[PDB]
């Protein structure tokens, strides 16, 4: 049989030399990093070049942190939960700047602390399917404690303007998260361009293992714990290092911005090809702007056929796709001209199949 | 070169079928356990062969929850920050009892929760090392939200007297935790006989991958999540699974309840061999109540070398262990006679070369 991938803003096939580098810490190098004896300091050099690895890949600082997590879930909850504390409760910010386009974990977390009495403006999307800008001047109080905005939508693949969001943050004097999970391996990521004190990734959107993510913390920025017990990272993020996922993760980070080109102009030219080639049927409308996006997402329509049912389908034919109801499809830097060919094949086949019934 | 592994309180080498069982995940079931198509459900199997694993390890039942998280540290926080915000917040219930035995996790996130105004009572160990019971009877309030005292000590390898502390909790109505992360594969671990509403765990302390954990919770039983987003985990833990972990620590707790006797008359035989032929040095004071142990752990004391000394040592003549000052050696079912006759040795040896000074 031959599967043909495309759901990779879900999760992303972790790559083998990610697998490989990985491997020895799951068979003999199994000590706690925290321990004084040779178990423990033989782990050393590895962590510290996996960490290098990802203040590289997001041209972090020394005076930075990068803190691992256990996912972007966790990083985005202890970025807001931190705030809460730290500005809401104990400086009287009581207020939140946020998208309708943020994952979950950032918008649940929030309707959380508006059931505790925090006031969070939730900025809606224009007609151009992203956020102004100016959207988060003409919202910042002075209540306004954070604004967190994500750099990449994982459903349409569009990029808001961070950086402006970054200016009108730093000019303000208030906290500025990007959730930055899709732009990771996608698009050059910059925590200096974008003036961000908060961001999140997550290993398993760019080839590396599920179970491990990031936050970016900038110098003198505070953050109250979220897991107590401060031993590891500096205190910021208690429990054992997660020793395999954290040289895997580095080593995935790396890859990911040394395709940056090829992500740019060969998985673009992939989705390129199968988005025009897709454009060439009925009502397959295309959901958003077609500028502004990673170069990895499209995310199609179709004339009177559910999105679920276009899914369906294409699974019967081993081929793996989200909804976004519209259809997301997701490459990756594994994806190849043969698989979109054939895609381009078995969707009009499953388009037109669908559509006969009267 | 022979090195010898003595740290096992502090972590463990995975099994090598755990490794194996985890591998395919690492390469080519990559798919995202929420995804609706073939990469997706082909993981769910293994995924509830794994949590039957959970379940039968810890006698829990159908309508209890065993939710994984990404360790100890994470459960620890998450049972005493969701104690705050359904009971102390909500419901008036101002006071927390514990030990002060328990690991940093729970001792830190209590001290932030007196920083909020929370009154914990920290309850102090006895000459007979252990926490009486009565104890938490006559320090429970009615302000009293959750009692938490961990069933078996890191540092002392003292098992707790948790069914009673399950009883006089039932009977007093408070919601009762017990973080058994040093109890699982070395002792028989029962929510059911412990009364638990809460119970820790952590896979790297039984042969599985640091990086994961689990917390129980019986039916009925809310706890405010510390990962909103509630995708994943019936809404109790958001974050995509972390899949690999997920079946290896499954495999892990099997094995360790399958080595529960193997654990008892041969691990505990290495120990006592190790012990007591360690008491026949000078003054090799023994840490502690002999009786109520794990079966895995010593701590010894040395006349006038300290324990950092005697270790950094042992280190050199490549033998793991860890303080707790004295000296913690803890074993595991991977350690051999051989093993420790030779740490006998080296043992006395170091002992008596480290004093020669005046
Ligand atoms: C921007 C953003 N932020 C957070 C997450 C979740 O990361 P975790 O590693 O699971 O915690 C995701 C992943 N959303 C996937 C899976 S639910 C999608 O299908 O769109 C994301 O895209
Ligand atoms: C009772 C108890 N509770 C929690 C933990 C920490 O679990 P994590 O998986 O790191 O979150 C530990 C592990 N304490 C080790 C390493 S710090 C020791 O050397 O004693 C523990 O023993
Ligand atoms: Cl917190
Ligand atoms: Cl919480």
């Amino acid at each position: 049989v031959q599967r043909i991938y495309l759901d990779n803003n879900a999760t992303t096939r972790i790559d083998p030399k990610v697998k490989e580098i990985m491997d020895p810490f799951l068979r003999d190098h199994y000590g706690n990093p925290s321990s004084l004896h040779q178990f423990g300091t033989e782990t050393h050099p590895a962590i510290a070049e996996a960490l290098d690895k990802l203040y590289k890949g997001i041209n972090a600082r020394d005076i930075d942190d990068v803190i691992i997590t256990s996912c972007a879930t966790e990083s985005n909850n202890w970025v807001l939960k931190g705030v809460y504390f730290d500005e809401c409760l104990k400086k009287g910010k009581n207020h939140i700047v946020t998208t309708v386009a943020e994952h979950p974990a950032v918008r649940s977390t929030c309707n959380f602390l508006e059931s505790l009495g925090v006031e969070v403006t939730y900025l809606p999307i224009n007609e151009h399917g992203s956020i102004t800008a100016e959207q988060v001047r003409e919202a910042i109080t002075e209540k306004t404690a954070l604004v967190s905005v994500m750099w990449a939508n994982n459903e349409t693949g569009l990029i808001f303007p961070i950086e402006e969001i970054g200016a009108i943050c730093k000019e303000k004097g208030v906290l500025f998260h990007t959730d930055a999970v899709q732009a990771i391996g996608k698009i050059p990521v910059d925590v200096l361009k974008a003036n961000a004190d908060f961001l999140s990734f997550s290993a398993h959107k760019f080839h590396g293992p599920k179970g491990i993510g990031g936050l970016y913390i900038r110098s003198g920025v505070g953050l109250t714990p979220l897991f107590h017990g401060g031993e590891h990272m500096n205190g910021r993020r208690s429990g054992t290092l997660n020793v395999p996922y954290i040289v895997g993760m580095g080593e995935a980070m790396k890859l990911a911005v040394e395709h940056l080109d090829y992500e740019k102009e060969v998985v673009g030219k992939l989705r390129d090809k199968l988005e025009e080639a897709l454009l060439k049927i009925p009502d397959v409308m295309v959901v958003g702007d077609r500028i502004h996006r990673v170069p990895n997402t499209t995310l199609v329509s179709v004339r009177g056929i559910e999105g679920e049912a276009m899914l369906w389908d294409l699974n019967r034919s081993n081929i793996a796709a989200s909804t976004g109801t519209a259809i997301r499809l997701s490459l990756s830097r594994f994806n190849t001209e043969a698989e979109i060919d054939k895609t381009i094949e078995v969707f009009s086949q499953a388009a037109v199949r669908l559509r006969n019934i009267s």
